[PDB]
């Protein structure tokens, strides 16, 4: 791909994130906290997920960022809507507001209402995000692999703004501590 140009610089919302995650102080890395971090309530953040939004707003445009999931067994990455649900239980689909893929159990699929199985031969250990807001398309990358197409959602109803969206998953197993980072330009 050619997308790299349209590079943004992503930072991480504290006031959307789950009361367990700790965000760096560059806004640029977010991992699971053993415990409550803290701090107060607020109607912003996810309740039920180890779920964070990045800063940024989009409207119109193209935008590419890259996200580092090296040593991670379980993650959600991509975009939704500034108006998504934040509290209670929901799933990660177009009707919910979201353009997401996910590692889990050793598979990735896409975030479709049902799932879609992804075909990576190459494990990625970075992803690119590429939103073409006009066109109504959201791909993934996988940088590790030459930057192969991973999969893209076309036609999309975005229907607002949209932010960028970060899960770094459940740490039940203790192997998936590490963190989410964004990636220098
Ligand atoms: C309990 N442990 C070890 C987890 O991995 C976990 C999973 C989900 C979740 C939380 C923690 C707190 C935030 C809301 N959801």
């Amino acid at each position: 791909h050619h997308h790299h140009h349209h590079m943004v610089h992503i930072t991480l919302d504290r006031n959307t994130a789950n009361s367990w995650l700790i965000i760096s102080k560059d806004r640029r890395q977010v991992r699971m906290g053993d415990t409550h971090q803290n701090v107060s309530d607020n109607k912003e953040r996810f309740s039920n997920y180890p779920m964070v939004l990045g800063a940024q707003r989009f409207s119109s445009g193209k935008m590419y960022w890259e996200v580092d999931v090296t040593q991670k067994e379980a993650w959600d990455l991509g975009v939704c809507r500034d108006s998504v649900q934040r509290k209670g239980q929901f799933s990660l689909s177009p009707e919910n507001g979201f353009w997401t893929i996910w590692l889990w159990q050793d598979s990735y699929e896409a975030g479709t209402s049902p799932q879609t199985t992804l075909h990576i031969q190459v494990p990625p250990c970075q992803i690119g995000i590429f939103v073409d807001y006009e066109a109504g398309v959201v791909s993934f990358y996988n940088i590790t692999d030459h930057g192969s197409l991973i999969y893209t959602f076309s036609e999309c109803v975005f229907a607002g703004p949209l932010r960028p969206f970060f899960n770094v998953g459940f740490n039940y197993s203790g192997g998936n501590a590490a963190p989410l980072k964004l990636c220098p330009l």
